[PDB]
């Protein structure tokens, strides 16, 4: 139907036909007459499915006759959500199949909604790594995706008298058609035990053996002919133990791999975890390794190999090396750090003293005895290193080591990471400058060349042509459909900012998509939105530096204005907030309540009418981002600065036609400064000036000496005005906001009121509100995952991306 | 290559290879340069499953058309064994896939061996099931398989050190192809709770709720288009649940299918057994239910279905159905009540007290509240019908009872299964006599009608065609192919007894078989036969009432025998013994190690030579039962009169051209009616003479004083003279035989070695060998599952079996 959908040619409509017959009969073991849209759904997946198994075979044989050098990404998380559109997009079959199932008497976009999300992550960091996957495949690179197969990942999130309750995610009930178990690569990973010194150096016994089972996902490049794959280790335990309770007590060692820690940048030093990020490394590095024997010195190591660290989650990485390179393989101690630094990349993602891994040693020394020791050495000559170099600094010794000292004793992983890896990036230039300056900045005068940045990316395929045809397609109407690969080129559209077509297209295809939007919003939630009113939304998990908090304060502004003044104008708006709350972060479960209590007071006010309206957007995830954010008018950025290192979901708001309002934190910056700051609404503290109030002393009770509008929306939270069976319902957010705000609420709601209106005061006038939509469209080919992973690749890899489209 | 083994047509084989490489490809996502033995095994399970999905869904559409009287044969235990090649040959494509695979460079019975046994039964009644689910297929009978999906069967036996170890089953580990999962038709399980009496009747209330997961199976009848259905439950865990632990505590309710009890007819009141057989029960009544209302009252219920427990394992069907009709569907008791006895019958398959299940009040009562109340209310009216048909009989009231007074109360599930059935068969002749005149006999006086006989059978395709190719053959050279599915004909054979050629055909197979088994066990083995031995073989569950130990008295006769005259001439004797022990059964792990122990000394004594071996075969399974049953001479069915309710494995051999020694017990007493007792090698007591011994009292001692060669034996077992480093090793052994033998082996012991020599005596004439084994094969007919089924059909489920051909 439309341009970028592919060819719907008459051969490939009848194969597919064929096909999806073919796989509901003898796949499904189903007939026409009991088929259910859940049959029809799984029957299409598996023909996608098999135009990929061709393109994977050979990439993989043409890695093998190649030997190119391999890039191994480890990630605790791949937040993929559905990949059936992807693929279809990806393969260039989209409308064939579209088609193909129209014949058939089916709505494909029906059976679309039937795929499980795969949530096998918590929100950026997990995003980050399915974007990725999908740029290295694009980019022709030999990648190869590691991680866990959690059978339970991020909980489904439904609200309960406005509560958020958590509901397994058993995204596997029905079967992963995308998966292909190998058992027959099944690979032994052990725990515990002990550590013998023999003449023949150290021995690590007596361990506790689980298996780990590999299952490979194909992964697409876009358009050509690349698949590369992401392998998942699922833990399954040895079969040789009264009888029975032996039997049962296997799932101690299969929990490993069953579910995702639901934490989005917050640490929990629980020993599950431990075991889930030593089990993901020791099976990828034996599976490394052993690829690697099949191209004996490990000089040319890190020639063909390249290990990037998503965090320090995989930080065991590093010292798992050494454990093989000195213990099993017998290279000298230093020949073998040579090579750990010269293969190992480390990526960090946040600041905030709360995310920081910091493992309690008397842990690391019962599950993993010899990686102690090996972290031990690593430390000392480290500090010896340290020492030589600023001689006498006493105080530099303990603040560089990686032991921590204290009550407990602990391992900064991120010490760890620096000093076994050849290159540390950040992940926006304000973050990385931020890295260097102050929490590693004695590291980056030890080893300044260390030290890079890699501003963050996402995948223009998913983020834009599969949630937004319509854009894409009035896009390439005008530049073509080159752009696709390569983002730079929607600076072309600069030209038509002032095209009267162009400006009129573009405000179509957004409001089709509010349309859509408020349809879907009536359907599975019996909501009530108004199309024609801005459409306000903050999406990403909840937390207290994301400042979801800051958002409410103004809709209650907003809210108190209209009843002060019921016959004014003013701007409709329908203010959406969504995101998940990790199961423990009572603030962040308040905070949820709090917007939910909002809504209920003002949606059912008569005075207020259909002027305004806060819906909470519950299981926000992958599939519902791509929905709702083709929708938005205005993108919620509003995190104290400092605090996001990067953000995303920025990005994917800006390519989607959405305004941004927000801080200068973390890409906002690039990103203001790639659309020119007039066409961002930038307010609020810079990072300088919130080290200056922090030095005086952050006093909240000023602001609310000074701002009656302030004074009264605290008033009303105290008294009980949102919650009126239950007066002091709020009581912890108040005296959070009054005596111990972190994130310094108060010091931006002057600003970020007065910049509110300004957004208004553009939406008022369609046409100019258009016309700064397109400058920020047009300027937003940098936060392409592309770029991104080329930057990686000539800056950290040493290998050089391709386009070069693989034989058929 | 041999005429049973079908047609190799061209455009069939050339098909198959077509489909074998798609497999391999689109399936396994290999190529021929990867692909393993075990890849190519799955790529020709699933072509030949392909075959079979046609058959499957207008075999199940025709059941819905045509709406059959329904047979449900419930079993906890179904022993399967391999499926792939019993499916070549119920579809006629067995030569086809033979020469497809040659053409590809592939060995087809290499490749048969890589599949795993569905091993989810422990011997007798489970294997009893399989040979029962073919039969129905063949018979066309619209029957289902309904049990529990094990993920772990029984355990597989290693021997180390002569002892046995336990490893788990991990059958699942590689997938199974021929397994369809059914999530969209998953049932809720209740599970405690408590009982609320209204105005309305009882509610059961607070229950624990688990998902039962449905697997299905195809089940291939004889070349008649016929594809039954075996349906297997799966626990699965509700999604509604710090976080953490609530997700892994859902291993909690899937352990309920997690692994088999393996005991073989003893009884263990564990509470997890008793959730997985209301577990079995409750999910299969709603199907039953279900597809019921698909075809309202219940008066027509019985003439649309039959439910036949196997066993007292499903017992609770009973109460199961009197709730749903009484508590869901409001039917007045007496209406209930009618309903479920015209639709259950039960199938008893032991007199030992062991076995017997006798549940705890308390366990009921806590487990399953409204099922006690049920139970008691079905015992009161029950006991008034005694009362009111024996008046004053005040003991038979106390005898009769469902439920037994102690120091802990306990439910008979056997009485509760008499009373609410309409038939209750035994498996052969003198078991079902038993029944009547002792253990069930003061039911039997209420009640004549409803006690029946059915004795047991095997499946000739699965234990002849498949097992033993060439035998089938050269008889269907002589008198066709029809006796495969008609087994009576094999009466024919008779007429050929005298017949030069036939002899010498019928003696030239078992050689081979021998020769091949002799290989088999010296490959993955590496043990030491001589094939021109005698193959004495005695495989089956390890117990004391088979008396395994009466084997080894013999065996160690023999032996001393030898050294006392070591120049006499005696027939050469491969003396086989196989079986699992269950693993908390202390004397059946010690039999093992004494078998092992024997064959320590008499391996490895020069002085014996070749004359005698005795090996213990590990890991007895249906598979390998496939293989030593073919190629053995003699059969060891020795169990003490009146213990064995039937056997099967007698009949197995029968079939195979073995001859068989053993007593008047189970089913020996028709098979050797039926081949003529000068034909069969009967020794020991017969029941009645077992019964004066038990009147006068068994005294061990008595045999021992009077019998120098016993004795000899017992002082060699006290001395340690087969366990030197440890003398009293087998001290157990001695005492139980000496004083507490349940099963009198000593009593049996002379005659039994007087009737080994006859058959050592028949040995020496090859040519009357062979003519008295083929008139046991002539006359096993009787012996074949397919007239069980029918007489079940007939006598009990009221339904007309055919041999009328489904649409191709
Ligand atoms: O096998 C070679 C090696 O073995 C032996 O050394 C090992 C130690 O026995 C073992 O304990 C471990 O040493 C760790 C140490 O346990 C750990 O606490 C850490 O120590 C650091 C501090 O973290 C760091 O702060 C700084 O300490 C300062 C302190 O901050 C300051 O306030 C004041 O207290 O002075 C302290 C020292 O001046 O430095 C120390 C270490 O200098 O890290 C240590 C090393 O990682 O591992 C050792 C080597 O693996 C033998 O004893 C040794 O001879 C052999 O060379
Ligand atoms: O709702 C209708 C019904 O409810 C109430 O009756 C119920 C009972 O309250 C309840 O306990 C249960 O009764 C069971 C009984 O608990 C259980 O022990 C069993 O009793 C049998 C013995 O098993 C049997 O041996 C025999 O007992 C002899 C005994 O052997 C002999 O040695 C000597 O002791 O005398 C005894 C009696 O003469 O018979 C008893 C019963 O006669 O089975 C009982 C019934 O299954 O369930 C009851 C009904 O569900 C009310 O009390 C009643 O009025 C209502 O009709
Ligand atoms: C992109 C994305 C995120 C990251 O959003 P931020 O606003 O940077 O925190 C989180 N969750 C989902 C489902 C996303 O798609
Ligand atoms: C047939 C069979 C049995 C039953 O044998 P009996 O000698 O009747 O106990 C047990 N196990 C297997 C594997 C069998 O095939």
């Amino acid at each position: 139907q439309i341009s970028v959908r592919g060819l719907a040619g008459v051969e490939n409509v009848t194969e597919l036909k064929k096909n999806f017959n073919r796989h509901l009969h003898f796949t499904l073991v189903k007939d026409r007459n009991v088929a259910t849209p859940r049959d029809y759904y799984f029957a299409l997946a598996h023909t996608v499915r098999d135009h990929l198994v061709g393109r994977w075979i050979r990439t993989q044989q043409h890695y093998y006759e190649k030997d190119p050098k391999r890039i191994y990404y480890l990630s605790l998380e791949f937040y993929m959500g559905r990949t059936l559109q992807n693929t279809m997009v990806n393969l260039a079959l989209e409308n064939a199949c579209d088609e193909a199932t129209y014949q058939l008497g089916l709505d494909m976009e029906e059976l679309e909604e039937i795929e499980e999300d795969a949530g096998l992550g918590n929100g950026g960091l997990g995003r980050l790594a399915a974007c990725f996957l999908d740029s290295m495949a694009t980019l022709g690179l030999a990648a190869y995706g590691y991680g866990i197969r959690y059978e339970f990942g991020i909980f489904n999130q439904k609200i309960c008298g406005g509560w958020q309750m958590e509901e397994a995610d058993d995204w596997l009930r029905y079967g992963n058609p995308w998966e292909k178990a190998r058992p027959e690569f099944t690979l032994p990973v052990h725990f515990y035990g002990r550590v013998e010194h023999t003449s023949q150096g150290a021995k690590w016994v007596d361990t506790q053996v689980v298996l780990a089972m590999p299952y490979d996902t194909p992964v697409p490049g876009y358009r050509n002919n690349v698949v590369n794959t992401m392998r998942l280790w699922s833990a399954k335990a040895p079969n040789d133990l009264g009888y029975i309770q032996a039997v049962l007590d296997r799932n101690l060692a299969e929990n490993i791999s069953r579910v995702l820690y639901p934490n989005d940048n917050f640490f929990e030093g629980k020993e599950l975890r431990l075991k889930q990020e030593y089990f993901v490394v020791a099976a990828t590095l034996q599976d490394i390794i052993r690829r690697f024997k099949s191209s004996t010195n490990f000089d040319a190591f890190p020639d063909k190999v390249a290990i990037q660290l998503n965090d320090t989650h995989p930080s065991l990485a590093i010292p798992e090396l050494m454990r093989v390179l000195v213990d099993l393989e017998r290279l000298d101690w230093d020949k073998a750090w040579e090579v750990t630094v010269k293969t190992c990349a480390y990526t960090n993602h946040t600041v905030i003293p709360e995310a920081l891994e910091r493992w309690p040693v008397h842990l690391l020394e019962t599950l993993l005895p010899r990686h102690l020791q090996i972290i031990y050495e690593i430390n000392q000559r480290f500090l010896n290193r340290v020492a030589a170099a600023f001689p006498g600094d006493v105080d530099r010794l303990r603040r560089m080591s990686l032991v921590e000292e204290g009550a407990v004793k602990r391992i900064n992983m991120a010490h760890l990471c620096i000093a076994g890896s050849h290159a540390v990036n950040g992940v926006a230039r304000i973050h990385s400058e931020i890295l260097k300056k102050t929490i590693f900045k004695d590291f980056y005068e030890l080893e300044p060349h260390k030290f890079q940045n890699k501003t963050n990316g996402i995948t223009p395929r998913r983020w834009l042509v599969l949630c937004n045809p319509g854009l894409a397609e009035i896009i390439a109407e005008r530049i073509g459909e080159e752009y696709i690969s390569d983002l730079d080129q929607l600076r072309k559209l600069l030209s038509y900012v002032d095209d009267e077509a162009f400006i009129r297209d573009v405000a179509k295809v957004k409001q089709e998509n509010k349309l859509k939007f408020a349809a879907y919003l009536e359907r599975e939630y019996k909501v009530h939105i108004n199309p024609n009113s801005l459409f306000d939304v903050q999406v990403k998990r909840i937390h207290e530096y994301k400042r979801q908090l800051l958002n409410c304060l103004h809709v209650i502004t907003l809210y108190n204005r209209i009843k002060k003044e019921p016959n004014k104008f003013v701007v409709p708006r329908t203010v959406m907030i969504g995101g998940k709350a990790a199961p423990g972060y009572h603030m962040a479960k308040m905070i949820i309540k709090l917007i939910t209590a909002i809504g209920d007071v003002v949606n059912h006010d008569p005075v207020v009418g259909d002027r305004l309206r806060v819906i909470f957007l519950e299981n926000y995830r992958v599939s519902l981002a791509e929905k709702v954010i083709p929708a938005a008018d205005l993108s919620e950025q509003i995190s104290t600065a400092g605090t996001e290192a990067s953000g995303t979901g920025n990005m994917k708001f800006m390519l989607n036609g959405a305004l941004t309002i927000g801080t200068m934190d973390g890409a906002n910056v690039e990103m203001a400064e790639e659309a020119g700051e007039e066409n961002f609404f930038i307010f609020g503290m810079r990072v300088e000036d919130v080290d200056r109030l922090d030095q005086r002393g952050y006093n909240a009770q000023e602001y609310y000496d000074r701002i009656p509008e302030l004074r009264q929306i605290i008033e009303q939270l105290s008294s009980g005005f949102f919650s009126p069976k239950q007066p002091d319902l709020f009581k912890d957010i108040v005296n959070m906001l009054m005596h111990h705000d972190r994130f310094k609420v108060f010091a931006d709601y002057e600003e970020y009121v007065k910049c509110q209106e300004r957004v208004s005061a553009l939406y008022k006038n369609p046409r100019e509100w258009t016309r700064m939509v397109i400058r920020n469209i047009a300027t937003s080919g940098k936060f392409s995952s592309d770029r991104t992973i080329a930057q990686y690749a000539r800056e950290i890899w040493g290998v050089e991306p391709s386009r070069q489209r693989l034989p058929a």
